[PDB]
Order: C-alpha cells, then sequence, then structure tokens
C-alpha cells in the first residue's frame, strides 16, 4: 500500500496532552445566555452554517453569531474543542460564547468581530510591506495551532480577517480543523479547490500540518502575483494539472513514487508532459514592485509536492523575506 508519512515537527504534541484536550466526542459544551445576543444582519452563510453581525446587550459590543446548520453532529464539538483549546492563541478568533439557538434547535458560535475589509478589494492594494507583515502574522497563527496539535485545513483569502486599518489579523472558521495524531489517516475533501495540496489531490490520506503551507504558498502567489486564485482549476483534476504545469510532471511522479501512490487513471490523457517552471515568468510590470528574489525564494520553499520538503510554519518565520518586517 501507501508508505507511511509522519510531520516532521510537534509529531507527538497530542500524545502528550491529557485525553480530555483531543478526545473532542466526550466534551461537555458550557452554555451561555442565548438572550445575551441580538442578531442584526446577516452576513452570509457557508454549506454548514449562517453568520450574523450582532450585538452583545450586555456591554454593547459588536460581536458575530455563527449558527450551525443541523448537519454532521461530529463536527460541532470538533469545532468547538478547538475554538477553545486555541483560544488566546496569536492572532486565532477569539470565541466568546456559545448559546442554544432556540430557532435552529443547535449551537450559535459567538465570536469576537474583526472590522475587515474584504479579501476581493484588501488584494488590489496591499504593498510588498503589507504583504510581508500580514504573512508573518498568519504564520504566527498557523505555528501556534500546530503547536498545539491541531491543522486548520482552510486556509484560504476569506478565512484570514484583516482589519487595514488596525493592522489586525485573525484566522477564521475552524470548522474543517482537525487534531493531528501520527499515522491517522483524514478524509481528502478539505479545503477549497485552488489551496488543496497536492497530497489531497493525490488522494494521499496521511497528511499533517504541512497541508496548510501549501495553502498559504497559494495565497502568497496570489498576492505577490497578483492573481487570485493562483492555481485556478476548473475542477479536482484540472486543479492538479494546473499545478503541474507551474511544478512540472516530473516531480510529481518522484513524489507519488516516493510514497507508492498510484494517480487515477482519469489524469493519464490529461495530464501530458510539463517541465518545471521558473517563478520569474510570472512576473510583470504591473506585479513586480511585490516581487523580490526573497520572496520568490520564500514561495519555492512553501509550493514543494512532498509535503515533507515544504517549511513548517516556524521555519517560514525565519525566512530573510521577512527581515524587512518590523518586530
Ligand atoms: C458565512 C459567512 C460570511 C460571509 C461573509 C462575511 C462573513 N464574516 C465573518 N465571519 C466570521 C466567521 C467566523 C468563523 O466561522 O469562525 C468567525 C468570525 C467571523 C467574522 C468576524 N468579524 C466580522 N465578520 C466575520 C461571514
Amino acid at each position: 500500500g501507501p508508505v507511511p508519512s509522519r510531520a516532521r515537527v510537534y509529531t507527538d504534541v497530542n500524545t502528550h496532552r491529557p485525553r480530555e484536550y483531543w478526545d473532542y466526542e466526550s466534551h461537555v459544551v458550557e452554555w451561555g445566555n442565548q438572550d445575551d445576543y441580538q442578531l442584526v444582519r446577516k452576513l452570509g452563510r457557508g454549506k454548514y452554517s449562517e453568520v450574523f453581525e450582532a450585538i452583545n446587550i450586555t456591554n454593547n459590543e459588536k460581536v458575530v453569531v455563527k449558527i450551525l446548520k443541523p448537519v454532521k453532529k461530529k463536527k460541532i464539538k470538533r469545532e468547538i474543542k478547538i475554538l477553545e483549546n486555541l483560544r488566546g492563541g496569536p492572532n486565532i478568533i477569539t470565541l466568546a460564547d456559545i448559546v442554544k439557538d432556540p430557532v435552529s434547535r443547535t449551537p450559535a458560535l459567538v465570536f469576537e468581530h474583526v472590522n475587515n475589509t474584504d479579501f476581493k478589494q484588501l488584494y488590489q492594494t496591499l504593498t510588498d510591506y503589507d504583504i510581508r507583515f500580514y504573512m508573518y502574522e498568519i504564520l504566527k497563527a498557523l505555528d501556534y495551532c500546530h503547536s498545539m496539535g491541531i491543522m486548520h485545513r482552510d486556509v484560504k483569502p476569506h478565512n484570514v480577517m484583516i482589519d487595514h486599518e488596525h493592522r489586525k489579523l485573525r484566522l477564521i472558521d475552524w470548522g474543517l480543523a482537525e487534531f493531528y495524531h501520527p499515522g491517522q489517516e483524514y478524509n481528502v475533501r478539505v479545503a477549497s479547490r485552488y489551496f488543496k495540496g497536492p497530497e489531497l489531490l493525490v488522494d494521499y490520506q496521511m497528511y499533517d500540518y504541512s497541508l496548510d503551507m501549501w495553502s498559504l504558498g497559494c495565497m502568497l502567489a496570489s498576492m505577490i502575483f497578483r492573481k487570485e486564485p493562483f492555481f485556478h482549476g476548473h475542477d479536482n483534476y484540472d486543479q492538479l494539472v494546473r499545478i503541474a504545469k507551474v511544478l512540472g510532471t516530473e516531480d510529481l511522479y518522484d513524489y507519488i513514487d516516493k510514497y507508492n501512490i498510484e494517480l487515477d487513471p482519469r489524469f493519464n490523457d490529461i495530464l501530458g508532459r510539463h517541465s518545471r517552471k521558473r517563478w520569474e515568468r510570472f512576473v510583470h510590470s504591473e506585479n513586480q514592485h511585490l516581487v523580490s528574489p526573497e520572496a520568490l525564494d520564500f514561495l519555492d520553499k512553501l509550493l514543494r509536492y512532498d509535503h515533507q520538503s515544504r517549511l513548517t510554519a516556524r521555519e517560514a518565520m525565519e525566512h530573510p523575506y521577512f527581515y524587512t518586517v518590523v518586530k
């Protein structure tokens, strides 16, 4: 079968935590008072919930309320336990309360409110400095959650809320996050298409924190090159082909061969042969001010087929790309 894999860092975090920490199915939710919060306006809904701006009438503060759809009850305590485990961590959104909504008959998560500028608008204006600065803030959040034995699995621009005024960043929507246990096989149906790691795309289930680092690399490439999303596939198969047109097919084969993985035969007549490209090819007069040798080398070290070969969050923070960011 497949060759097994282990995270190269934080491998045994959960192994030596108490069972209460990671056994989320045993978690007992501490309920707050649903009457404390008044819905103000609907912000949107995903496949799993509806999110509302609201006011906390005990202090008149703005908050956000995420009313979970009655689907996949297991996921509910997973997301709750992960938020409580990570609460107070750098740049991790704060879960302020949990209440039972009387209409949906489901849990409603109450989060801190972030006065953000949507990425579709924000990304048009980021400077070279802004991108390094915010990348560094994202890494703080990822090193934190990885060091706490959790992978996010849904890193994408929408989940990185940024108040550009106060230069405040929060990593949100831990609804796809999971505990990392060495040797555990996970569902590959996670992340948004454009940010799915090659591991998910070739059906390799024994992945780990390094998945987030691929997603981060996709974000970075979209920011420095001003092309969002960068790998813009039409479906999960074309997504891998798009990647292979940049990283090349030989290193893809090396990857699947290392883990003795077999490509879906559907790729037989769509994958072709492709050389690995140099990142400079994506540079032009409209994004060159965002690009530097340090940026390209950092990106290159994030976007690797082999999950074991990508920079960890901690290593990424040590990269020359961030020397110019004020600490
Ligand atoms: C569905 C939807 C939808 C569509 C557009 C905008 C938003 N806005 C916000 N979503 C959040 C989600 C979470 C979470 O899921 O952990 C935490 C905090 C926020 C948040 C905080 N502050 C301001 N806005 C949001 C949501």
